[PDB]
């Protein structure tokens, strides 16, 4: 048996499977080496996931996530795995995850939206060129954490409708101190400025929602998608933010002329086409 | 004599008066309350201030420093300070330094341009309208931070001049993954992004740099200043980044349509000023 587990901040999706068949699914929170310790990680692992999962014999153990950018980064959440699951892991990007879910072995641009946002260029088997996503302070452009940052933004400022000002202080029991309270003194403040990406879903008919959405997409595209050969190559995306926002994604494409045609929600579906051999 | 200090989250100004006679001046760090526990800042001033200022008999102590937004958190300043002072304190924002430095009892538009950013109405006695600053990360449009996040943002994106990144890692012997942990694992990150504001101002010969400034400078007035009524009042500056651009800030001022005679380093001389009476 297998497991193929992928994280991107906000949750962490654990497949075991046997070559192609897939035996269970679990959703764990999101596993992040730059906002977790190596004891955060395994607490997380083993709180999340059932026994069934620690006793059941495995040969590799697959991770993608976000934060697995530098070796002592990727040497955490490794370390976590091996002392959970006595398996040899192999710890990667959440983006190589991307590429290799939507491409396999093919040539192209992957793309994910989620609570970050992050970029390459995949030539079949590893990747050529990596825009750095930067984070959701130094980059993310058009993430769901880019989004909140934005509206929590317009919402202390009173930019944003008052609809939305009341609707979100409603919604999530808050009042502006408490806001200033949640992103700065409590943890995982890319979680809760990403978790504003599915509350103005609901808002998709407002002017300023539209604005929102559809400035932070192009952000993406000019800074990140921009740099790649993407008149040339096929542009597929993964993430939470681009599959509700679909719609709108595949309009800031044909802006920069090109025609996004997969669109994926999780890259999970295809990570078990890819460890089949 | 009586205290009057001044913090802006990097530093703080400490000014021993008598009436207006300034006795001795000494700068520490800054000091806030978002960054800081009570006991962080207590060991701050005890360390930070010389055997002078705690030897001497003091009769009030007035302290303006950034994060103090609630009453919950100036409270931790002022337990801090009586502890160190033996003598009534009394905590307020730094927005109502610059409001008290720059008016006196005068109406008009009270602006900080340094670490952070934040703007007011002043009639003479209180703060009418304010505002929310929002922080670093929620706001601070024009701030040092916001110069630094966006400048390590291209940085990182590969979209700043070659020369600028060049430097940038020269200076601080850094690599792409090493500022990922300055900003996201290490304390103080608004310190750091703010410091960048220090650094571009060599290269104000960069069409880049310009660029930049002019674009935070003028989303300070966009989101900001132009709640208020500023066409009918006087507007003056204070701050770091206020006095160093200053000729940029005067050039967004006329494109706005006023006329920013008044930019100041610090509002310490005229809280000097302001408490006599
Ligand atoms: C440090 C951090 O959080 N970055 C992550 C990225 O992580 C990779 C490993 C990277 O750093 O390149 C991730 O690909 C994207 C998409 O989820 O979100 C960013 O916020
Ligand atoms: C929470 C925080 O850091 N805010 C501060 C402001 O503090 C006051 C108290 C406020 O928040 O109203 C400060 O005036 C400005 C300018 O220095 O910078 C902001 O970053």
């Amino acid at each position: 048996a297998k497991l193929i587990a992928e994280s991107g901040s906000t949750k962490t999706e654990w497949s075991l499977v046997e070559g192609e068949h897939l035996i269970q699914r679990v959703f764990t929170e999101g596993l992040n080496p730059f906002f977790q310790t190596r004891r955060e990680i395994s607490r997380s692992i083993r709180l999340g996931l059932p026994d069934s999962f620690f006793k059941r014999k495995l040969e590799q153990v697959f991770f993608y996530g976000a934060g697995c950018t530098s070796a002592e980064k990727k040497s955490v959440v490794e370390a976590s795995l091996v002392a959970q699951f006595k398996t040899p892991a192999y710890v990667e990007s959440d983006l190589l995850a991307a590429a290799r879910g939507l491409f396999q072995h093919d040539s192209g641009i992957a793309c994910i939206l989620g609570t970050g946002s992050n970029s390459c260029f995949y030539d079949g088997h590893v990747i050529v060129k990596n825009v750095r996503a930067g984070g959701y302070i130094l980059g993310d452009e058009g993430s769901g954490a880019a989004l909140g940052k934005q509206f929590l933004s317009d919402v202390l400022k009173k930019l944003a409708p008052q609809v939305l000002i009341d609707d979100f202080f409603e919604k999530y029991d808050l009042t502006p101190h408490d806001v200033m309270d949640v992103v700065y003194n409590r943890p995982f403040p890319n979680r809760f400025l990403a978790e504003q990406s599915c509350f103005l879903a609901d808002y998709l008919r407002l002017d300023y929602v539209k604005g929102l959405l559809l400035s932070n997409l192009r952000s993406f595209f000019l800074r990140n998608v921009m740099q790649y050969d993407y008149l040339n190559y096929p542009i597929r995306f993964v993430g939470s933010v681009a599959y509700n926002y679909a719609d709108l994604l595949h309009q800031v494409g044909k802006e920069f002329g090109v025609e996004l045609s997969v669109v994926e929600e999780t890259p999970m579906g295809g990570l078990i086409k890819y460890h089949a051999f």
